[PDB]
């Protein structure tokens, strides 16, 4: 019912391209190797980041909101805190990507409501073909590998296939077989005080994350094989606090109640080796700027070379005119109940900047 997005051009040439955009879920920036937690929860990704220059690591991305669908609500159109309704009056990601011409799909391991009215059930139906594969729990998200294979052996040329986890959310010991429990009964660099449930929690968080870095990286390296043009970004929609904050006896998200380890996420940007050659870019300076995933639209629209009446190229993090801005969280719709993500404390720990 939207009209689409006005003087829009696309700079990024016409030759074959396929674009992927991997959304985590409930993985905080601090609990992965990859970002400096003393535990090797994420030893694929760290060997990736090792050996792969064309995979940029982002240290300094944020979320909005830490809950799923008030989160993706901004990170997938132009809503955000100071306007919270856009994704009701102004096109989404998906709707961009197809007024650019590409076929796009939706590969998802989270439980999906087809026949009732969710605003994921909306999200998922904006593109050309889906592929629910969570429909009924122990469904782990390497579920997402054969139909991910399939839609990147589809013909079209201009493809953007968006891959919906399951991540690291509660049950965290749901997320993982029961026989790649590494962490188990582990205590080291672990917080004082837990009882026996609440290390196991801590450790199944562990154990989660270690299992999502296993399937991030087999989706870089199965798209890598492909030999394709084009590139994969990967965020989490929100972290998740899991004894982090002191004095460590609290477990999830609550936004009246916001600590650094529901808002950190990781975010990944891994380019092919025919797209840098083609469309060469340093992405090194870029890679502590301090961001908000509520713009992402915005980098996404710069990395696929699109532009338009609306976007913004000051608040795309790979931008030369990169303009850092507040990174507001807090419920958008209280009266007045936004604040700075750099106000709240112990910012100064691992992986919690
Ligand atoms: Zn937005």
């Amino acid at each position: 019912a939207l009209p689409p997005l006005a003087n829009f051009k696309d700079e990024s040439g016409n030759e074959p391209r396929t674009l992927v955009l991997v959304i985590g879920e409930s993985t905080q920036r601090g609990r992965m190797s990859l970002y400096g937690y003393p535990r090797e929860t994420t030893p694929e990704l760290d060997a990736l980041h090792k050996t792969d220059p064309n995979l940029t690591v982002f240290n300094n991305v944020v979320t909005s909101r830490p809950y799923t669908i008030e989160i993706l609500q901004q990170a997938l159109t132009f809503a955000n805190e100071k306007n919270p309704d856009l994704y009701l009056t102004q096109p989404s990601l998906m709707n961009m990507m197809k007024q650019a011409g590409y076929k796009t799909f939706w590969i998802t391991n989270q439980q999906t409501m087809t026949a009732r009215n969710t605003m994921l059930t909306v999200f998922s139906r904006q593109t050309d073909k889906q592929y629910y594969m969570n429909q009924q729990a122990r469904e782990y998200d390497t579920n997402v590998l054969k139909p991910f294979q399939e839609v990147l052996n589809d013909p079209a040329p201009k493809k953007l296939i968006i891959v919906h986890l399951l991540g690291t959310h509660i049950k965290y010991k749901y997320r993982y077989p029961e026989n790649q429990g590494k962490f188990d009964g582990n205590t080291d660099h672990v917080p004082p005080g837990l009882n026996a449930e609440e290390l196991e929690s801590y450790n199944d968080y562990d154990n989660a994350n270690l299992y999502n870095d296993h399937v991030v990286a087999s989706l870089i390296k199965d798209f890598k094989a492909a030999n394709p043009n084009g590139f994969l970004v990967y965020f989490s929609d929100h972290g998740e606090e899991v004894y982090d904050t002191p004095p460590h006896k609290t477990q999830g998200r609550n936004e009246d109640n916001p600590t650094r380890h529901m808002y950190t996420i990781p975010f990944l940007l891994w380019t092919s080796e025919k797209w840098q050659a083609t469309h060469p870019r340093d992405f090194s300076q870029d890679v502590d700027r301090k961001y908000s995933l509520a713009e992402l639209i915005h980098t996404w629209s710069d990395l696929a070379g699109l532009s338009y009446d609306g976007y913004d190229p000051t608040r795309s993090v790979v931008n030369p005119q990169f303009k850092e801005t507040t990174r507001w969280i807090g419920n958008p719709y209280k009266k007045n109940a936004l604040i700075d993500y750099d106000t709240l404390p112990y910012g100064d720990q691992v992986g919690n900047q």
